[PDB]
């Protein structure tokens, strides 16, 4: 640890002197224990002149006190000299013209030595940012110049010190203020610290310093004169370490290295006061995961019991530091809700608020009004001898004293507005009042709250109304500490005390301890470490001797020191890697700016009606809002420049909302202010309606569809209702350990699910429809360790001491490892497979390198943390491929380019992608660009995209964008009907078909049926149908197809595709527990694939490289050859001597397929490949694709003749020939017909995408061959492999032959392509997804296991703080949940991702995640 320890902090953000009294009360300590002198006594002979600042002058006089007598050598003496050196420097007055640049030039030095004394301590670019804002605040110059100049007056500044050292230090060697100007000077150097130490600073003033007893003190000071100049004349020397020239040589140094409002002024001190309380805010920042990191009480609160009908839990508050509650009727240090009282103090009155944060106020509150600094709620007095605390809103809060004054407790509740409050009856024993009653008369429901006490006058049970079970009990020991305490659903949380009060040990419901120890027995005693039963999260708090700082290690020691201010706020954050994070505060305590760990600033402003007027974000983009009169948000203007208006109502609620598009939405609100009604830009109407207890029950979307949800009394959700009359019922455990949690749902087919719950809500029993069970089980610290499957196959997890994954197993024991360096972050990963992955991270903590076996990738940034370029080198060959990324103000993809391809994004005000220009740069072809056009309709849907060849495709939305109509050139290819669930249940093709779709009881497509709208007899046209049966698990169990017959599928209890009958084929299919297709027909095979990479299965053998991909698949006859790209992109396959070229796109979609002559380009509309030319010698020709609105699922391909006619980079042709999908349940082509309806192209294909025959018509037209396959993926001939976006699919293992992109977030298994393919797709080869049961009711629920909500009043008790975090603007309200309703700000249609991976040192993601990957 450095010798000398500083807190730099911006000026603004400091109003109180409290650290300079400390300082004085420092130096007057010291000048009684060693000089036997008060300061009054040497003021007479102390007339020295100096600047007018006093942090230079109390911290030089400081440092000239420690080092004349606490003398340091080595290190620590040049870092002591040093800082003394800097206070002199800003302090002597000689040259007053330069007063203001030293005054400027010492917190400069104060951070300097700040960031490079400690060890492996070097400046970085945030230190330099806040170096040049500082000087920026007063002089305006410039950073270098300043340095420089600084550096070459540094001798005369240094001798001028030194005269001044001396000048001070002539005052006691012999024996017998609060502005920071520089044009002003100190006639007296001592006078101003007399008078600081008057003021009454209301902070403890204990000095924090033993002077050396030995009372030197003539002597002392006399040795210091002798070797001041000594030590300041070595200052200068840049050779020597810790010294301001060796400081500024640094600083130029990695000024040098790292260039290859009003500003923000600094302060430091080196003694600073105790945090006179804990903040209002309860971040990461400010308290551990509880110990306050300002004051160090430990912080319990637990809640007992909840009220719905009218919101209210009973919170009870336990603070280790509260001695004022030893009498607590609810347990000594326990407050209740309504507990907060005012005592009388020597000071004054002593008010203890909900919260527990303790306010002193003056003895003239009871005669006057006062308001409390950086709170916001003012305390008034009542001619009656009572005071009105207004907290914020429409309550106030009546206090009442039984004691001559003494003790003010809460009497009642004022709601002036609504007529509601609240009375409390207090039981008066011997002039003691202990609360009796609370009478909750409020316009939800009357409650009537009574407590039960013991011979102790302790409150052992709460009772509502006649009702006869308690609501709350509790136990208490001899000695008045609450030991225990039953909830209302009997769940119990012990607490464990030493001998003087202090919570050594409590449980929550589960019986899971955390621990507690405190530096002593007193009351003011901090808590200095905790940690749980098992010994994780062990956390050690140290609090610095002199500074506002504490260090806290982790489990394993790593430290992180936060800095708080004199009313707790955390201010600066540093962590063991030596990155920062500060926040800039004013005098009001908001704040202003904020630099991050990462680097990244975000700014605020605010005007003189104290309104956040301006945002400016880490890229630059500004922010800016405006207000009316009445102080509404008005105008939002974007960093693009785009304006949002919005209008209010009498009850300050937005009733109009207009986008920079001049899109107009209004809102209307019920005498709750709860939205009651919202109409469109298009005069759609949707409808809302609540309960009395402010519950949506009914919600009608703009089309007159109706969804509504039934509560009980007491407001748990016991059924909801589809528009389409679909009940599911929610019933609720009445008993065990998780009463009142959600115990089972029924479905409108009649089917149950069971869920088992702890105490603390974790589910450790699932029971699907089927009976199936799910088991879960948690470690002792409560973390999931092992979940077990229907198949009794297990994954489990192991967690280091901090949580974060360590290992984890999968069904087949294989081991995934994550491994963290001694900072705590994830540094290496080793698959299941073994490969390793090392992760490093640059200066700024950003994930900077990821090595792998034969690939390091690389990231680049901009200054917001934003993806600038990637580079994937690889390790051998040395072989380097580049990406390269740029944003709009609004950090939107604005352009993305490698190699082949540059893709440029436009948007509109509203963010939504407008213009696409895709400029292919494909070798051997010439560059060509095409372009995409967008227009949306009022309500954001896309109602028209241009496609690169001028071929426009048409969607007719009807209400809140339901398509109805899809257009081709002005020219209908199909119709949609809906449902009331807007569900599609028929459709109209242009070529004379017209299939009907019909949905069972919880929403699975049933059936499907496609004949001829006429039937003629001029030709075969296309009729067939598909029937579906379901199982109790609702695994496609049956198909009755009329042209496949009946299709019968078995699966495993985990839902796992096992079998398939068919008249075509059947097959079993036999999974290793992780996943893999295991050659079960052969013996020799192994009966578990434990790297997931299987090296042969039914006649194929598969090569990987390091890194997973597939290189080779051999068989009998062929030999496939993959070559895979740094970013594991097949790039070239050579199939039996037939070599294909691939390229792609940034965005991993594959712009071209070159095999010798013949060149397929491919083009894509977002995630979706729309259409594909092929060039050749022979033939030429174009096919669009048009899919089904918002799928994958192909709905036509059109085409001409001739090679897509593009734009060259820097008269439409019209379509010949339309064929028309026809897909089943999960969007699989299986047929296509022609524009006269006659089938011209049929399938069959094996369970898991292999082609087993296709019929076709006119096998040579290529307008009527389909390479389409199970959704997103595209059939390869060269190779027989599925091109799946980011993937290629293997059909004939049913796995992917590369590693899952984004890692274990897409699955355990990264090979696996999905357990069922009937009903799941996974469409772009990262995730699974489930297409059945996609419109299905189930997937609808409300209430899922926990998905509960209840804060029907927060009120009661609320302070207001936007002091605590940066706001994040985002959608600044967003309004309305539930069926959708409420926009504004941000928004982006046709999202794009940069690369897809963005991040990946992630890990503990509880259901299977790891990585951060995108």
């Amino acid at each position: 640890q450095p010798a000398v320890e500083l807190a730099v902090f911006n000026l603004n953000s400091v109003t109180d002197v409290a650290d300079l009294q400390m300082i004085a009360s420092q130096v007057q300590l010291y000048l009684q224990v060693c000089g036997n002198t008060t300061l009054e006594q040497i003021k007479s002979k102390a007339n020295i002149t100096t600047v007018a600042n006093i942090f230079a002058l109390t911290g030089s006089v400081l440092d000239l006190m420690l080092y004349a007598t606490d003398k340091k050598t080595g290190d620590a003496a040049v870092q002591r000299g040093a800082l003394l050196a800097a206070n002199l420097i800003g302090l002597f007055s000689e040259p007053n013209n330069e007063a203001h640049a030293r005054m400027a030039l010492r917190p400069m030095f104060g951070l300097m030595a700040e960031c490079l004394y400690r060890e492996n301590g070097k400046i970085k670019e945030t230190d330099i940012k806040r170096l040049g804002l500082h000087l920026n605040a007063m002089i305006a110059g410039d950073l270098e110049n300043f340095l420089k100049e600084t550096q070459a007056k540094l001798s005369s500044l240094l001798i001028s010190a030194t005269t001044l050292g001396v000048t001070i230090l002539q005052s006691m060697a012999t024996p017998a203020a609060e502005k920071r100007d520089p044009k002003l000077k100190f006639t007296n150097w001592a006078v101003p610290l007399i008078d600081l130490l008057g003021k009454p600073s209301q902070a403890n003033l204990t000095p924090k310093i033993q002077p050396n007893i030995t009372s030197r003190l003539q002597q002392e000071a006399t040795q210091a004169i002798a070797a001041l100049s000594q030590t300041l004349q070595q200052q200068a020397n840049a050779g020597q370490k810790y010294t301001l020239a060796w400081l500024l040589q640094e600083t130029l140094k990695a000024i040098q290295a790292l260039e290859n409002t009003k500003g923000d002024t600094l302060e430091f001190v080196s003694l600073q006061a105790d945090a006179l309380n804990a903040p209002p805010c309860e971040g990461a920042d400010s308290q551990s995961g509880s110990i306050s990191y300002s004051i160090g009480a430990e912080r319990v609160q637990h809640a007992d019991f909840y009220l719905p009908k009218i919101g209210f839990s009973f919170i009870r508050q336990y603070n280790s530091q509260m001695d004022e509650f030893d009498q607590s009727m609810v347990g000594a240090r326990w407050m209740m809700p309504f507990s907060n009282m005012i005592q009388q103090n020597a000071q004054g009155y002593l008010f203890i608020d909900s919260k527990g944060r303790k306010h002193q106020l003056p003895v003239s509150i009871i005669f006057e009004t006062y308001e409390v600094p950086y709170e916001g709620w003012i305390i008034k007095p009542l001619k009656n001898g009572e005071l009105i605390l207004d907290f914020g809103g429409e309550w106030r809060s009546h206090f009442q004293s039984f004691d001559g004054g003494k003790n003010y407790y809460l009497v009642k509740k004022m709601n002036e507005t609504s007529q509601e409050e609240i009375l409390l009856e207090y039981l008066l024993l011997d002039h003691i009042a202990y609360l009796k009653v609370i009478n909750f008369k409020l316009k939800q429901a009357e409650y009537e709250l009574k407590f039960a006490f013991n011979e102790q006058v302790k409150i052992i049970a709460v009772f509502l109304d006649d009702k006869a079970e308690p609501l709350a009990r509790y136990e208490y020991d001899t000695q008045g500490n609450l030991i225990k305490a039953i909830d209302q659903n009997g769940h119990t949380r012990t607490y464990e005390y030493n001998q003087f009060h202090q919570l050594t040990r409590y449980t929550d419901r589960t019986g899971r301890g955390q621990n507690i120890r405190y530096e002593s027995t007193e009351a003011k005693a901090k808590a200095i470490e905790e940690w749980a039963d098992d010994g994780s999260f062990h956390t050690k708090l140290k609090w610095h001797p002199r500074l506002r700082q504490v260090a806290v290690y982790d489990a394993y020691d790593v430290p992180t020191y936060y800095y708080f201010d004199l009313d707790g706020f955390t201010y600066r954050t540093r962590l063991a890697d030596g990155r920062e994070s500060w926040y800039s505060r004013d005098g009001k305590k908001r704040i202003t700016r904020q630099i991050d760990f990462d680097g990244r600033e975000t700014q605020q402003e605010y005007n003189d009606q104290d309104q956040l007027v301006k945002i400016v974000q880490p890229n630059g983009g500004i922010i800016r809002f405006a207000y009316n009169k009445q102080g509404n948000l008005v105008e939002i203007k974007d960093p693009e420049g785009s304006i949002w208006k919005r209008e209010y109502d009498e009850n300050r609620n937005v009733s109009k909302e207009i986008n920079p598009l001049g899109h107009i939405t209004q809102y209307k609100y019920n005498n709750d202010n709860q939205l009651v009604e919202v109409i469109d830009a298009k005069g759609g109407v949707k409808k809302i309606q609540y309960n009395e207890l402010g519950q949506m029950i009914s919600y009608t979307d703009c089309s007159g569809k109706s969804s509504t949800w039934e509560y009980d009394e007491d407001g748990a959700l016991t059924a909801e209702q589809t528009a389409n009359n679909k009940v599911v019922q929610y019933f609720y455990s009445t008993k065990g350990r998780d009463k009142g949690q959600l115990q089972s749902i029924i479905y409108p087919d009649g089917l149950k699910e069971y869920f088992e719950h702890d105490e603390e809500g974790r589910l450790l029993k699932h029971t699907d429809t089927k009976g199936l069970v799910t088991e879960y089980k948690y470690n002792q610290v409560g973390l999931l360790e092992q979940r077990i499957d229907a198949n009794r196959h297990s994954v489990a997890y192991q967690w280091d001491k901090q949580g974060r994954i360590q290992k984890l197993i999968n069904q087949n024991q294989a081991e995934y490892l994550f491994g963290y360096n001694p900072y705590g972050y994830l540094i290496r990963e080793q698959a299941f497979d073994g490969e390793e992955k090392h992760y490093s991270y640059n200066e700024n903590g950003r994930l900077f390198q990821i090595r792998r076996p034969n690939i390091l990738t690389q990231f680049d940034y901009y200054a917001d943390g934003q993806i600038a370029s990637k580079s994937f080198t690889h390790l051998h060959t040395g072989q380097k491929q580049t990406e390269q990324f740029d944003y709009n103000l609004n950090s939107q993809l604005s352009r993305a380019s490698n190699e082949v391809s540059q893709i440029d994004l436009y948007r509109n005000a509203l963010g939504q992608l407008v213009r696409e220009h895709q400029h292919y740069k494909i070798p051997e072809l010439k560059p060509l660009t095409a372009v995409l056009h967008y227009e949306y309709d009022e309500l954001g849907n896309l109602i028209k995209t241009i496609r690169p060849d001028g071929h426009t495709l048409n969607h007719l939305v009807y209400g809140s964008g339901h398509i109805y109509a899809i257009g081709l050139n002005n020219q209908e290819v199909v119709s949609f009907q809906r449902d009331d669930l807007h569900r599609e249940t028929t459709r109209l093709l242009a070529n004379g078909l017209m299939q009907t779709k019909q949905y069972n009881d919880v929403g699975l497509l049933s059936s499907q049926f496609i004949q001829p709208e006429q039937e003629t007899q001029d030709y075969l046209q296309y009729q067939a149908h598909r029937k579906y049966h379901y199982d109790k698990n609702y695994l496609l169990s049956q198909v009755e197809d009329s042209r496949l017959g009946k299709l019968n599928y078995q699966y495993d209890p985990i839902g796992r595709l096992i079998a398939a009958q068919s008249l075509h084929k059947t097959e079993s299919f036999n999974f290793d527990p992780a996943g893999n297709l295991i050659d079960s027909e052969s013996v020799l095979s192994p009966a578990q694939i434990k790297n997931n990479l299987i090296k042969s299965y039914k006649g194929k053998h598969y090569q990987y490289d390091v890194q997973g991909n597939v290189t080779e698949i051999i068989q009998a006859g062929k030999n496939l050859k993959l070559t895979w790209d740094n970013q594991n992109r097949l790039i070239r396959s050579d199939n039996n001597g037939l070599v294909t070229e691939y390229g792609y796109d940034v965005f991993g979609r594959r712009l071209y397929k070159k095999t010798a002559k013949e060149l397929t380009l491919f083009g894509w509309d977002g995630d979706l490949m729309i259409w594909e030319s092929f060039k050749s010698a022979q033939t030429n020709y174009t096919k669009h694709y048009i899919y089904e609105p918002d799928s994958f699922v192909p709905l036509l391909q059109a085409g001409y003749k001739d090679f897509i006619q593009l734009i060259e980079t820097p008269e439409r042709t019209a379509l010949e020939q339309f064929t028309f999908y026809h897909c089943d349940q999960v969007g699989t082509p299986q047929t296509m017909t022609n524009i006269r309806g006659e089938c011209v192209w049929e399938i069959l294909q094996d369970t898991w995408g292999a082609v087993s025959q296709i019929k076709a018509l006119n096998q040579d037209n290529p307008f009527e061959q389909n390479n389409l396959r199970f959704q997103g993926q595209y059939y390869d001939r060269e190779t027989e492999l599925h091109y799946n976006r980011y993937r290629y699919y293997e059909p004939h293992s049913a796995r992917y032959v590369s590693k899952n992109p984004i890692g274990l977030e897409g699955g355990m298994n990264t090979s696996s392509y999905v357990s069922d393919p009937n009903q799941w797709i996974n469409p772009k080869g990262l995730n699974s997804f489930n297409y059945g049961e996609m419109f299905g009711i189930p997937a609808s629920a409300q209430s899922g296991l926990a998905y509960q909500g209840q804060r029907n009043y927060e009120c009661y008790a609320e302070t207001g703080e936007l002091c605590k975090i940066k706001v994040p603007p985002l959608f600044d309200y967003v309004a309305c949940s539930g069926g959708g309703l409420g926009i504004g700000v941000g928004f982006v249609k046709n999202q794009w991702t940069g690369e897809y991976y963005i991040s990946g040192s992630k890990d503990s993601l509880l259901i299977p995640v790891a990585k951060s990957v995108a």
